[PDB]
């Protein structure tokens, strides 16, 4: 066994020393492997499967069954040897060295007569000793494999099986593929129960059953880039390591939820009293930055509360909203406020401008170019951004400025919570919040009566007419199937005169915050605030004339005073008013 | 009718009378929004293999441009992505017996389906590498809402005595047939085994769907060791509140969420509902002032 | 340990000789490195970060911590060795030349049993010795990486990771990503304050605090194709060199 | 320019920490010649490198460093840049190139 | 050769300051006639034959006009040697 041990590892010997992890619930695959191994000819099973499933675990379980003697019929006390192709190729710089080593190994296997070879990553067997291209490992092994000698077990992924192993049809012919499927949730729970003992022994901690169940469920639901048996074990191992570095301890479901939340960013951790209180008053927090628009704030708070209470649909995004309203009313401001509330910073928003999505082919920016075309390797822009941050807010600004056919791609987002890029990958939108802003039907905000002669005058609030016109315009613009998937459509009421004072206060607070960097400060009287509110009401254009007025009435004077050196750091400019009617004008005074 | 058609196709396939040169069945599910076109496909997949996750679903909204058809075949030799092969062909080859679904077929370019001809008649498809992948054991479903834009229509332009005695089903069936003939080539429609038109849902259907939606909500609650039970009056009120003959059963879902889940979230966040407790929903008031009442219970 | 010294460098020994610049404000990343390194399986951290940030700095800080400081068990008194793949594949012209050296290095590592490897400039491992007959280094290293037999730390940039490592699902599985974010203005300010002493020792000059503040702010503003924790230090070095050459 | 710098050093019109630091140029012809394979290549370079490390005040000018770096695109090319990678990482020697 | 010199000798920067190039152009038809006349004696002595000036000029013209792969200062010599061999082998 000296030459055989020089180029391989005895798996049965390792299994006799309990150096292999236990295998749970793979009876069918092991039985099929044994059944294939007993054939008269071409008894060479290969396990092809996705990376993560127990392809090597099946072979380890077969070795353990051989050690335990459970295996019946011909396979009695057989020795299973994992072949190492690296050792065979090492050195052998001269002609006839790798071939000599392989022939010696084959002769040793034939002489002993009770050796079963295992070749992990079988796709590497196509090119082994092709220094120029001719006699390699596959060409040497073909006759014995075909004639029924040299029982061999291989393992390969589907991509590697298709790309490499199928380029040599003669070699692929001599193997019987076996499908290893990803285990279901109960099977994963059983596997976790089996490996709990080993992981507790290694990590010197204790794991509860609830921890295993939570790890399995959360890994299955939230982490979608890998496969179930591995990604569930990863959470347990990470929790064990995190608990170990803190120094018997205890591992529970809360720690697993925290680990997954910090790994992926999705807030699945356990609710706290402070966080619950903050969520219950989310409307006040949103109103700390946006004045008015009660309906939209209430809808957003309701959606967030549903998401955080574990009552949202697990197959659809957290919320879908259509913010329909006039110009300068606070739609983008509300979106930024929500982004700041959720993540702590307003620049974490994913903003997409539909002003530039006018051409119908620009939809290629959403998911990328098809195969064989320029830009195919860079797959998708929206999909790439959402994939890195599964929990985020997606904003479609000015949807009426884009081609109507662009929004068809959202049909699978709002209803199924998924989007497939041109490379075949699937990105899940089940943890995002979709907002689409528009100004449809908010054009003719005037004429509180009806054209032609009327007798009663049929008075109606402007809000009701706006709501009806927005509903009609939305029904006219988008298809019925698109509007049937939107969770909420909210209309932003036009800004009132009272709100202008609070908006002025917020703008002046922002100006003071910016100015305080240079050791300064600004103070206003109620008269100045009232004058500012009166001067820039402009109910049609919103609060943009307010910014323009504040910019060209207060910023310019302070800038001129700073340039002239009138005020120095440590001064607090106080602003009052003078005159009456059209003679009302601001006056500035220094302080300290 | 759609359930009968699917069951007939499956029975014919299992009985051994299937044509060995064509797929098991080819269906065009045409109907309004929110009636159960995709739900039926998911139910069929769950009945067949083990769940709705085994379905092979393509969202044809992404095949808007005619040059995207390579996603079914792969790049020709000498082009980027040639070695990767096709995307549909590989999935079908790795699972010969499966259900293939084309969702919203009318929203793709009217040339991609030119590639389905050999699928629907010869049961085969060749990728750019020259390999033939057979489709003779698959079930092809194509969902659409063509010809359903006039369901909420009362009468046609012009004078007319009496009125159309045909129900909405017959008029919508004729409209679907006309639009299908208008949109697709005759040779493509000559290969489809069945064209099934989905009628709208009635009040009893909504009342029954209420039970399934409440069961799903109950599963979501039980995930946190809780539960929800409604009375007959509560179910009747929920059915009455959310019911639109045009928009299907999605308004019922919105009504259920607005009238139940918001209150449940508010109560859970506050602390009235805690693990180990169940909630009972009843109705109070009369006429149009009837509302819901939630009571905790161990 | 001469085999590793030929193909690499020892970090812990150099840190014991005070030959490594101090690191400031990277406790979270180094703690995450300890978290990953203590896992039973797939305990191979990889630092994904755009050029300029302290991807090597956190490794040097971890080496200094191993030399002295808070270090958990199963990681104490280890030897941190940086290995270069470029020097390993050079000089191989015949069949099996590349595999022999890597096998010898791995045998030495296993024999020592207390070595943590650092593969600087990762994503070059996918095509290491990918001849028509020779098997690449990835295929050799996969069994040990997947079973936790070999402990390694890699470093790469986000684009390199996504276009070379994410595609290979087999190799991507065995590495745990760790994000390194570009430091903010106060972080760069305190880093410059800490590093001022070494540059004052090197160039016989004196550096004022306002000079550091101006360097950081101006480098952040007027330079965009480089990144903050490096361009400010480059500006300080250039100013010191100019002052030296003037005098 | 290289010999201009050398002459400026020789007459001393050069800043401190470089006023008494010798400058040498390295050519690959001497090291390649007299060798059978790359085993002899490493011995000469390691010997001269340890010699300059012991000396500690030598600036190495390697003209045509472009050959040193880009020498892995064909068979028979000697790519010593990786060989010259580690010590430059430590920076115990100063090198000057032209390309 | 010019192509080899530009492909390989140009990149040897060490010897760029030590080598100087001198170009050699193709010979004109009168130059070819002169070379043929010069080699007449040796080639007639070797082949034991006699050749005339008309043969020289016609061989040069035929080589220049109806042959492209080879070049003038050698192919005319080749043609006359070939003809001499033909006359030698028939006796
Ligand atoms: N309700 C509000 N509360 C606070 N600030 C507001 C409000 N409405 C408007 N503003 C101010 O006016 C600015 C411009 O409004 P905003 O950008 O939100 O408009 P919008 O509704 O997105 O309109 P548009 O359709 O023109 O894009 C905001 O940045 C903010 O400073
Ligand atoms: N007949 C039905 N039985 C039970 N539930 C139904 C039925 N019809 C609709 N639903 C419910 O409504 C949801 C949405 O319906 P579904 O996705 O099946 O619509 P669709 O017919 O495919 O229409 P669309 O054209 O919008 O895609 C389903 O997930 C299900 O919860
Ligand atoms: N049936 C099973 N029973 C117990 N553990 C399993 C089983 N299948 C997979 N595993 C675990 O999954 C982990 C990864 O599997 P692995 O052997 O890497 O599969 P592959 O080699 O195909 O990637 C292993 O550590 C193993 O413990
Ligand atoms: N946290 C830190 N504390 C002190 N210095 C740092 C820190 N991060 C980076 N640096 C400095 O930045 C310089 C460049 O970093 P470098 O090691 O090149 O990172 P990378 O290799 O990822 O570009 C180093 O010389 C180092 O001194
Ligand atoms: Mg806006
Ligand atoms: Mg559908």
């Amino acid at each position: 066994s000296l030459v055989l041990d020089q180029f391989g590892r005895n798996l049965t010997q390792a299994a006799r020393e309990s150096k292999l992890d236990p295998v749970i619930g793979r009876e069918k695959e092991i039985e099929r492997v044994m059944q294939v191994l007993s054939r008269r000819t071409k008894n060479n099973p290969v396990l092809i499967g996705e990376p993560g499933v127990g392809k090597t675990a099946v072979v380890e379980g077969l070795a353990q069954a051989i050690v335990k003697g459970e295996v019946p019929e011909t396979l009695k006390d057989k020795h299973l040897y994992t072949l190492d192709l690296g050792a065979l190729v090492a050195g052998s710089r001269y002609r006839g060295d790798f071939e000599e080593r392989l022939k010696k190994v084959l002769k040793e296997i034939r002489t002993r007569g009770d050796i079963i070879l295992f070749i992990d990553a079988l796709h590497t067997l196509v090119g082994a000793g092709a220094a120029e291209g001719a006699i390699d490992a596959a060409s040497i092994l073909k006759p014995m494999l075909a004639r029924g000698e040299l029982q061999t077990i291989g393992a390969t992924t589907l991509d590697e099986y298709r790309k490499h192993l199928e380029k040599d049809a003669a070699l692929e012919r001599r193997f019987q593929p076996i499908q290893v499927a990803e285990p279901s949730l109960p099977h994963t729970i059983e596997i976790l129960k089996g490996l709990r003992d080993r992981y507790e022994a290694h990590h010197r901690v204790s794991i509860t059953d609830e921890a295993l169940v939570q790890a399995a469920t959360l890994a299955d639901r939230y982490i979608s880039d890998r496969f179930l048996p591995d990604k569930a074990i990863d959470l347990i191992d990470e929790a064990g390591s995190r608990m170990r570095i803190r120094r018997v301890a205890e591992v529970d479901g809360e720690l697993i939820a925290e680990v997954l939340a910090t790994a992926t960013g999705i807030p699945v951790f356990k609710l706290t009293e402070e966080e619950s209180s903050r969520l219950l008053r989310m409307e006040d927090e949103l109103h700390k930055r946006v004045i008015g628009q009660v309906d939209a704030v209430k809808a957003l708070s309701k959606a967030i509360r549903r998401t955080r209470a574990g009552l949202k649909d697990p197959k659809r995004p957290g919320g879908s909203f259509i913010f329909a309203g006039p110009s300068g009313v606070g739609k983008t401001e509300l979106s930024k406020a929500l982004a700041e509330f959720l993540f702590g910073d307003e620049d974490a928003l994913i903003s997409l401008d539909m002003s530039e999505f006018s051409e119908k082919h620009t939809v290629s920016r959403l998911f990328g170019s098809p195969p064989g075309y320029v830009g195919y390797e860079e797959g998708g822009q929206l999909t790439e951004k959402v994939r890195r941050k599964p929990f985020s807010v997606v904003l479609f600004d000015a949807v009426e400025k884009a081609h109507p056919d662009i929004f068809n791609s959202l049909l699978q987002i709002l209803e199924d919570g998924r989007l497939t890029d041109s490379q075949g990958r699937v990105v899940d939108f089940k943890n995002t919040v979709i907002i689409m802003t528009t100004n449809l039907g908010t054009r003719d905000i005037s004429k509180g009566f009806n054209l032609g002669f009327a007798a009663q005058g049929d008075t109606k609030s402007n809000y009701e007419r706006m709501k009806n016109k927005v509903s009609d315009e939305l029904k006219q613009h988008f298809r019925p199937e698109f509007l049937n998937r939107v969770d909420d459509v909210v209309v932003f009421p036009q800004l009132s005169q009272a709100d202008i004072l609070k908006i002025v206060d917020l703008m002046i607070d922002k100006v003071d915050e910016r100015l305080k960097d240079r050791d300064m400060g600004i103070e206003l009287s109620s008269s100045a605030k009232e004058l500012l509110s009166k001067k820039g009401y402009d109910p049609v254009l919103g609060a943009r004339p307010l910014r323009r007025t504040i910019q060209r009435e207060i910023e310019d004077s302070l800038s001129e005073k700073i340039l002239f050196g009138e005020l120095r750091p440590g001064h607090i400019v106080v602003v009052d008013t003078e005159g009456e009617g059209e003679t009302k004008t601001f006056t500035f005074r220094g302080e300290e």
